[PDB]
């Protein structure tokens, strides 16, 4: 059946704004899946788990009689799709169980394990999500064999369809980099916003950069990639040689021998995949990777082996039984137990990438530190774990239940607790007036709140208002925010807010974090003033001031817009078109198509585009809340052609004189375009529409500013 | 990007099940689009639109300065689009304004008679939907034009998005037939459900069939393309004689000259497309089809010319100046008007399609009759305008505002008036317990509400419980009504209405509409009962019974279920897999995809399934209403085997054993596999889920029963 994709392959794709509906959602409107899980005894679900390990069925036999290096395994690449550039992938949506990440060939016989769950799942129903299940699992896998965890939160609710993420432009699973669509250009540079070498990976090729065996260069991938999912030197090596003290790969035949992943399988595969022809297909005769290494001499407990192995032998290239690159231990005696046969031994096997933590220069230092160090090394690998496993769940509000740690982690960008009264209705009216007072205008009031709250992103819930991180570095430098204009209005606010509490009784302030929030929404209602409304924007406090030290400035910049179509902004020029880096924004911001459309509409008359451009500013009142935009824009009296001197802006000529009228940009212009678009710029371009046009701005203004209020959920 | 539809291009695809979402709706929730269109002022909407029907704007100078003939040609395209088979295409949801609609070849140029509507839109605002000012827009031309017509409803609401309908598997626009993705079969055998010859036509090509000017040949094609747009011959040759007494076609200059269709023009063209490189691009050097046949001496009133024309002349096999095969009469003079220069006159022309009015036989008799008696042609025109722009509006209780004609069509389903009292609950649960009492089973009450209701479609709004027409030919004959077993279910609930209805007072009576509906409710409550639920099925009285007299047998034929997976039932073997022919008629239904799921694991073991299968009937507590099909789907302690007999029946044997448990269809076992729909199965599996499995089922129970019921909308 041919789509609309096929005939216009490159046209907009909005329906990423509309996922995620109550259509696709087989839980009540009002279910609460905290609620849910508060309830659930958490302990009762860990010992099921404990039991699990060491239930060995027949479908999918345990190595060495206990399946906690597969779901170890199996948490880790739940959490190991996260990238830092947009926060998308990680455990927090269990993404894993759907496409495409349940059919990644890096994935394979995980739909082993998560069916393996399914009986405790079905058990505990909906007080447990598949998400938190996954990690849940494996912390326990680790705590069954001797490993402490640091910790665990619940709260990851479930998701009911594939979230719209780009994997990458290649056409086929694990394509080598150079190909026509290679996500590799100049000197081994990978693209934003990827955080792995190849289709249908993890993060690299366990044989070699691009399957050649150099440990060298393999740990070049190791370092990009690990930094592009959170992960510095420390962390990595931490992480590695942690995961790989348990477990075994599975290489015992050749690859050929491996049909279909579960998406293409047959109805009769009932979900799973990757069924093997080679002897019994499972167990001793196992093929996953097609690598055939065991780390350890105790591959079912937590040891220092893996270390002492990595230093204390020498290692010769080989390869597998499916053909694979690997190594293993000169002259070393056979001292590896088999997983399945009491009477068989191994020698010492390492991967590429297991070798890379010795022979890069960096890792070296730290791994030799670990090996000599071995308390150092179980604290880093906890630490790293927990990190590894919540690093997308956003504030710590949002952990749930009775393990989570106590420490504040400079990763989860922490806020401070409020230890007084906050500001009332009454309190929220003065300073508003004293906002407008000061002779802050509409613009300077709305483009600060925005810069402010639109940090925010859904796909790892950080960023936001809260914390009044756009006073600290880096945000207060960043080119967007417009750091001299951004300065001045901080001054009068803090002048404003040192007055206002300066005054009050028992213990009552108001944080800077509050009142920017507050003032962009006296602005927003002295432009509905200015435009003859009456408009009370309604604002809720609680947000506290984070510090300096409790903002790391390296994470934060991979928050920074280079592109934000709703102040019309581009850093620089891009290979992806404007609207599209658009409506990845509004998906970022948790907008719908119609949400996005109004605020754009409405930012644009207020005077929220960063260096004053008059692209898309078409009304003459400007600081007046107005649909003008959209009437404007849907005039047909206007012609638009692309400028000789940039193809990207536009200029909007009367049709009978040539006489010029306006400006814009593609941002602007999509919406006269796309016919979704248009259908909805119509709408609040209508006669009928100037207040529904202003409460609907309203709403999603609203919307925007308390995006990161976890505190009031 | 790369996509899951790029990786799995087979699976199947939920997304058209979650369409329509709240997400996307730019209105409020509550606006009822009814209520806005009541309030309108109809008859100030039509003196602007009178109006601009002889307002000339420069960028699409008007033909002969009358936009008639152009905005009679884009409501009939608006609803020429319509397939009896499905229901699907149609004017209703004012899909001409998406793509691919918005781009089909044989859509060009009505991009710029919608944007001459924008501004009659932008003043009347929500209390006129696009969709039915498409049509109101064609009607006010041809009254303007002197043609009266025969009436006008509103109600047609807005839609936000592209609808997901299957229009071919062409690749290439307007490809010839006998392609790798050919529609056609045999002996010239359009496949169901398509209704056009070409990928982007409307129904046929009009230079004749593959492009080859036979009038003899083109009328096989008009007939069949029309008959599958619920057009018989006496409809079909009012409807293109009566379009074509007006304007004219557009073929100036090479087709080359003309530029992208909107979806793929540039965003400087803010919506609009085929910008033409050819002389001024418009107006006198328009091109569109590449015909250049103006019909009439009065391309701007009404008249009985085109018939005049096309027996008063004999006709010669010309080219237009794109190239394009048209007709010129012989010898004659230059009688027709130019569209521009009052100084130039043309000959007659007409299309070849033109030509099958006379030289096809059957047609040629209506033909000479109509130009004979032209009060019969006008009386034709009128009924077939009005029949094709409300085809797909549903029952007349949708039709709203001061031109409803009064009289009720035939094809129009129509359902009598009701005039007595309805039943009250007390009625109601007297009702169910004297069907209950009387010994029909759960299965056959279920089975019989099932096979009423389930006719539905929300394509075009046909089908439903209203009506009683289960016991009317041809319903009660269809294989998949089970028809002896339905005529005794019948008979008994006749006998209790019959009882019921003896003994009231004060004209309260029950319809036997409601009745078979009633008593599916009193089966469920009934296999709540038996499993241990005590639960009411909500029900709402108010159907009546139509008449035989009142139905049309043949337009029936194309509700009857050949594919019903809620019964496991599939009446020959398709090309299309059965699960995919399950997501079609949920989309149908209008389910989501966990109503679906509920629905269908609740009818499997209620005892729904055609001739008793036990196919997917996975429990051993037949007709009772629990979430065992679910629970033993989701059992990996079976393993599922496609049989030696039929690839398409899968064995469940326990995996240990080798036991036999159960038998199912690709539609039984598609809820285990696919990775989506598996998921809404073990929400429903779960062991907290018997009560949610309850009321979601008696809910979408509910939601099927009333699907026709606009009566209480
Ligand atoms: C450079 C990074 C890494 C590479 C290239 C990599 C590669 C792989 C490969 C190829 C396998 C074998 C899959 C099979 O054939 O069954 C595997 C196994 C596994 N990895 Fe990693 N790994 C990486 C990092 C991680 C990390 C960060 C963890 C966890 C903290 C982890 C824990 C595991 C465990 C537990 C197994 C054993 C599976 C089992 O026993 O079934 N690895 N690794
Ligand atoms: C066999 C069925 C039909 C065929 C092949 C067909 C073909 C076409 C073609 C090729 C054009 C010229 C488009 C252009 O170059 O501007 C057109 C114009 C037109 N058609 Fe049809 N037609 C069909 C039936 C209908 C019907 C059923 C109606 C309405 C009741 C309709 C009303 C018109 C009108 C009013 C125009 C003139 C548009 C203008 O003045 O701009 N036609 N037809
Ligand atoms: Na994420
Ligand atoms: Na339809």
């Amino acid at each position: 059946g041919t789509s609309n994709r096929d005939w216009w392959p490159n046209q907009l794709d909005l329906s990423i704004l509309h996922r995620h509906s109550s259509l696709s959602d087989p839980m009540g409107k009002d279910f609460n899946y905290a609620q849910a899980f508060e309830k659930l005894d958490l302990a009762a679900v860990k010992r099921d788990l404990h039991a699990l390990m060491t239930t060995s069925q027949d479908w999918w036999p345990a190595d060495f009689g206990h399946y906690g290096g597969l779901f170890i395994r199996m948490a880790w690449h739940s959490a190991g799709t996260y990238r830092t550039a947009d926060g998308r992938g990680g455990a927090g949506e269990g993404q894993q169980r759907f496409a495409p990440l349940n059919s990644w060939p890096d994935n394979a016989n995980l739909d082993k394990a998560r069916r393996l769950l399914w009986p405790i799942k079905q058990k505990y129903g909906r007080a447990i999500s598949w998400a938190d299940l996954l990690i849940l699992t494996g912390n326990v896998a680790l705590e069954s064999m001797g490993f402490k965890t640091f910790g665990f939160a619940g709260g990851r609710a479930d998701t009911w369809e594939p979230e719209d993420v780009y994997w990458g432009s290649e056409k086929i699973w694990l394509e080598l980099s150079g190909g026509p669509n290679s996500r590799y250009s100049g000197d081994r540079q990978l693209e934003n916003p990827l955080a792995a070498v190849q289709m249908g990976l993890i993060y690299v090729n366990p044989e070699g950069p691009d399957g050649n065996p150099d440990p060298v260069a393999a740990a070049r991938d190791i370092r990009d990639t690990f930094a592009r999912m959170a992960m510095n030197d420390e962390e990595t090596v931490a992480l590695i040689a942690g995961g790989h003290t348990f477990g075994k790969t599975h290489g015992a035949g050749p690859a050929s021998n491996v049909g279909a992943e579960p998406e293409a399988a047959g109805i009769e595969a009932q979900g799973l995949g990757w069924k093997s022809a080679y002897r019994t297909g499972k167990g001793a005769d196992a093929i996953t990777s097609g690598l055939e290494v065991t780390w350890t001499t105790t591959p079912t407990q937590w040891s220092h082996n893996f270390f002492e192995n990595l230093f204390g032998y020498e290692w010769e290239l080989t390869k597998s039984p499916a053909g694979a690159h690997q190594w293993v231990a000169k002259g070393a005696d056979a001292v590896i137990p088999d997983a399945f046969d009491p009477s068989k031994k191994h020698r010492p096997t390492m991967l590429t990438t297991d070798l890379s933590l010795r022979f890069d220069p960096a890792y070296e230092k730290i791994s030799r530190r670990f090996h000599e160090n071995p308390e150092q090394f179980a604290d880093a690998f906890a630490r790293a774990w927990f990190k590894l496993t919540h690093r997308d769940m956003g504030p710590r509000a949002r952990y749930l239940g009775p393990e989570v740690p106590a420490e504040v982690l400079l990763w989860q960008d922490p806020i401070p607790a409020v230890d007084h009264p906050l500001i009332d209705a009454a309190d929220a009216a003065e300073l508003k007036a004293k906002v407008l007072a000061s002779g802050l205008t509409v613009s300077q009031l709305v483009s600060t709140a925005w810069a402010a709250a639109s940090t925010f992103r859904g796909s790892d819930k950080r960023g936001g208002a809260n914390g009044a991180r756009i006073r600290l570095a880096p945000q207060k430098d960043w080119e967007a925010n417009q750091p001299e204009q951004l300065a001045a209005v901080l001054e009068t606010l803090e002048a404003i807010r040192t007055a206002f509490n300066g005054a009050q009784r028992g213990g009552k302030q108001v944080s800077l974090a509050d009142l920017i929030v507050l003032a962009g929404c006296a602005g927003v209602e002295q432009a509905a003033k200015n435009a003859g409304h009456a408009v009370t924007v309604p604002f809720a406090p609680g947000r506290a001031d984070a510090s300096q030290e409790q903002t790391d400035v390296e994470s934060m910049a991979v928050l920074e817009p280079v592109a934000d179509g709703f102040r019309n902004y581009l850093k620089g020029k891009y290979r992806v078109p404007a609207e599209v880096l658009l409506v990845d924004k509004a998906q970022l911001l948790t907008l719908s198509a119609p949400e996005m459309t109004v605020l754009l509409g409405g930012l644009r008359v207020l005077g929220a585009n960063v260096g004053q451009s008059r692209h898309g500013v078409f009304t003459a009142r400007e600081q007046a809340l107005t649909n003008d935009f959209f009437v404007n824009l849907l005039d047909m009296g206007t012609e638009w052609k692309p400028t000789a001197a940039d193809a990207d802006v536009f200029e909007g000529r009367d049709r009978a004189t040539g006489e010029l009228k306006w400006t814009g940009t593609r941002v602007d212009l999509v919406f006269g375009s796309h016919s979704q678009l248009r259908a909805l710029a119509e709408v609040y371009g209508s006669a009928d529409a100037q207040e529904k046009f202003v409460r609907d701005f309203v709403a999603v203004w609203n919307k925007v500013m308390n995006l990161d209020r976890f505190d009031l959920a």
